[PDB]
């Protein structure tokens, strides 16, 4: 009994930051131990469709004072009710819970057949996707809470097991997680893995590279010091290994292109039209080209991008097995999709500088645009060279394939990008132009 | 009707942390607005006397929807209850009475002779003391409500009204205050000042001067660009001017040397007695020494130390007059004990530094302690001269009497260090040799 309403709605995991929430209580609260609470919470709001959040409640005290604002929930008749995942003990104990494995109720512990970290200090860590709010213990093993539950199976845990087991170096590798069986279906709500200490997204080794070019630039995209070139041959093969490795487990299939499927994406599409409709003709041409054609499905990432891989000493790290219907999510696919996916951030990651290069105006950005194009063609090379050197296909040898995906991730990238932000719209139709 | 007992212990400017409390009840409750309330609470513990506090509280929505949190007082049917201080309409309102200048029952909100800020955009600063919470309208004025409520007069407040009113450069311009008399005795609640924007401390000051001769050294205290002996010759101006126009409204009265007085604190110190009981004998052979001599007192700071003072463009800023038994603290002062303090202050900020450079060690600490005996002498010297500059008096000119308080100073600190800070005892036992 404790109005969550006002705390959340303002915790930045919180989806409806647009939505209007009328009352949002409780759908499930399992007691953990006499101060927790796994509550899931049921968010009722006009004009849309309900979601669950989950939320490990403790009472009494919640401090350190260093963290009130952010975990203070309200009143508890009458104690003061925080969330847990801002208590040391009560996160040691969430942890240990983890590694009995126990059962409590209906929530349902499990770890592998590694050794968890406990007895290790924890704070949480800032970077809280909509997706999750999550711990670290010590420099060892980092516990990771999924805030919103859509119901199990749930492929980050499903691919990191499958990935690890088989022992592919690429992967955080998984120690344990629980879940719950609300109403008919699962529910994963959280995962613990080891902990990547001394780590730096893609994007961000990228936009430093990207930065070094444009920065003093008219040098060449081979000469100059900042040179993507190396690093981005070895996420070809490290991209690669995960995929040969998940297609032994995983299996594969024959199936056709999905003409109608990918014609009803471009056709809406079209609903938030540009110039895009002038395009369409020349796309479609594209598209029915490669009809009635047989591919081959492997489970795969699904959404990747620079940001969900990691650089650490010793090795790329591939995170975040998102991927984005549940369903759907799990469907096998063409691997051309995950490497247009990185292809396809290749360009994203050297326009939005020369975005902030035309910010920066205004005389000669067509030195930068110049840059900018060796690049990008230059580390998609050198990617490509790379993926193809582990396995003995060659994506860009299958290039049909491959140029209708990228298609296909540059519609998509057009209308989530124009809806959400106008300035944007440039650099999708601009990169459906080059292709 | 609002239950404080379970969130007025929660606050961190609660006193009685570790007192053990029992009902603790509101005492009076001033209806300011329709929707704030001045409650003076009473906390009433079991073996302990009791302590009041004070709080404006405010009914209705509570907003900005990020502080809920430390806010939330009490659900009375039906309106949530919280306090004011987190909304900026309600301090604004708050003020307003204070430029009012209004009287609301018991509550009397004075101003002087000033035009207050309101309308001005208002945050609560962090920095609050077990004494204290304040919100700062915009770069313009600081207003500090109270939060525990001792019986007047608090004397920093009647020592910055006659300062001002003088028209002394050298204070933070009193603006406004409020009080009520509860029982017999006068409560003064809170107040509100001209904040300082673009301000530096003296010691901070000193610190970063010290630091210069220190670093790179062995090139004489005069040579050094960093030479603070210019500001601490105006700095010595500044307390002369305060000095001279406090006496003017104060007055002045002739009193001979607390010989008995000053000798109880000399013995009460040689409790925790190290090597300074070697040097008491030399110690009251100089206190005995000014037996039965006369000395001017006025009012005065009675806690001068280099912290106390800022420095603005255009002019030093005497803050802070604790000053530190509310009856002595009243009581009048030979000037020569202020000016003790900050010639105390000169060797402190010079040897923390030697500390911090025998941090710092090993072989040539010598060579520091030659820069710092040569730094601490000559802006001693420099102030001193800047103070008898301003008055025709010379401090130094009547020796034996500031020798007596600078010993004095010393062996407070000494006992107020040794207790406290063990590592700090060279610092008065050394300075108490030097002298």
């Amino acid at each position: 009994s404790v109005e969550f309403e006002d705390w959340l709605t303002q915790q930045r995991w919180y989806a409806g930051r647009n939505r209007e929430l009328v009352s949002a209580t409780t759908a499930m609260a399992v007691r953990l131990r006499d101060g927790l609470e796994l509550v899931l919470l049921q968010a009722n709001y006009a004009d849309g469709p309900d979601e669950r959040y989950q939320v490990i409640v403790a009472t009494g005290s919640g401090p350190i004072d260093e963290y009130s604002v952010v975990a203070t929930i309200g009143i508890a008749d009458g104690q003061t009710a925080y969330d847990a995942l801002y208590d040391p003990d009560a996160t040691r104990y969430l942890l240990s819970l983890i590694d009995e494995s126990a059962t409590v109720q209906n929530v349902r512990f499990v770890r592998e057949p590694d050794v968890e970290l406990p007895l290790d200090a924890p704070p949480r860590v800032f970077g809280a996707e909509q997706s999750n709010t999550s711990v670290v213990f010590g420099e060892d093993a980092i516990f990771k809470l999924f805030r919103r539950i859509t119901p199990g199976v749930h492929p980050d845990i499903e691919l990191n097991r499958v990935l690890a087991r088989a022992g592919n170096p690429h992967v955080a590798r998984l120690l344990g997680s629980f879940e719950t069986e609300w109403e008919g279906e699962p529910y994963a709500l959280g995962m613990v893995t080891e902990f990547a200490a001394n780590s730096a997204e893609g994007w961000d080794m990228a936009t430093t590279s990207t930065r070094d070019l444009f920065a003093e630039g008219d040098l060449y995209a081979e000469e100059v010091g900042g040179d993507f070139a190396g690093e981005a041959y070895r996420l070809g093969e490290a991209v690669a290994s995960v995929h040969a490795c998940l297609a032994h487990e995983l299996g594969t299939e024959e199936v056709p292109f999905p003409a109608d499927v990918m014609a009803q994406r471009l056709a809406a599409a079209v609903d938030a039209v540009p110039e895009l409709r002038e395009h369409v003709p020349q796309i479609e041409e594209r598209y029915h080209k490669l009809a009635d054609t047989t591919m081959t499905v492997q489970r795969v990432h699904g959404d990747l991008h620079l940001g969900q891989v990691l650089r650490t000493p010793k090795g790329w790290l591939l995170i975040d097995f998102e991927g984005e219907p549940l369903d759907e999510r799990r469907r096998p696919d063409t691997p051309v999709r995950d490497v247009a996916g990185i292809l396809r951030s290749f360009e994203y990651a050297a326009h939005q500088r020369l975005v902030d290069q035309a910010g920066d105006d205004d005389d000669r950005a067509r030195q930068l645009a110049a840059r900018a194009r060796e690049w990008v063609t230059r580390n998609c090379a050198s990617f490509c060279d790379g993926y193809a050197a582990e396995a003995g296909t060659d994506p860009r040898d299958s290039a049909d394939l491959l140029a209708a995906y990228e298609l296909d991730k540059a519609v998509y990238e057009a209308a989530y990008e124009a809806r959400h932000r106008p300035s944007w719209l440039p650099i999708p139709l601009g990169s459906i132009a080059r292709l």
